[PDB]
């Protein structure tokens, strides 16, 4: 019924070990790239009675499982199938 | 009080995207390595009344949060501080 997509990205100012690791590795391989960042996208279908219930529920999953709002900025898009 | 360490590794036969990614990258950089694997270790202190409670609790955390026993083999070591 509902196609959900959650995008998770560390807030500005927050250290990104992977981003820093990739950037340095690239520099060493001879590639000059700046402002390297990483986003994690979780997609998944869900059955519900309404778009409203999916919203409050997905929001719950993000708060207690998918990410740490303290350090992560997240996006949630719900597309009805 | 208790120093806990949880080691998590995919069961034999299970695809390891990272392990496969690292191995191929290395081969390309000129390094011939075989049987590449990865282990995730989570360590953390915890206050308790007993070593027994920590054991049943840590076991719970692994079952519903730290890993997927279906595809992961895990180790749990508890050292009293």
């Amino acid at each position: 019924k509902f196609m959900v997509e959650v995008r998770i990205r560390l807030k500005k100012g927050m250290l990104n070990p992977e981003a820093a690791t990739i950037e340095r590795a690239l520099a060493l391989l001879g590639y000059e790239v700046e402002d390297t960042d990483t986003t994690d996208v979780i997609t998944f279908t869900m059955d519900e009675d309404s778009l409203e219930a999916v919203e409050r529920e997905v929001e719950d999953m993000c708060q207690r499982l998918l990410c740490n709002p303290v350090i992560h900025d997240y996006d949630v898009s719900i597309n009805e199938m």
